[PDB]
């Protein structure tokens, strides 16, 4: 029994949370020694989360996340769809 990284942040609905969790679950980092960025307790996984669930709250779509992320981090993120 541990919590996750999700448990740890004030949602404002369940489907948002539920939109962050799908989104670190297809982002990942492939290279990174936890490719799980729903996962990982790396310095970077948490900025992503982060990140995301900012934009959540700020009213960013799935795909404008996706996106944004994607664009910004490329060194290290990836998209990968189930």
């Amino acid at each position: 029994g541990s919590h996750m990284a999700i448990d740890t942040y004030e949602f404002a609905s369940d489907a948002e949370r539920e939109r962050f969790r799908n989104l670190t679950q297809e982002l990942r980092c492939p290279k990174c020694q936890n490719q799980d960025i729903a996962d990982s307790n790396a310095p970077i996984a948490a900025d992503l989360r982060k990140q995301i669930y900012g934009q959540l709250q700020q009213g960013k779509s799935d795909g404008e996340i996706v996106d944004y992320m994607v664009a910004r981090y490329g060194d290290f993120v990836r998209y990968k769809p189930p």
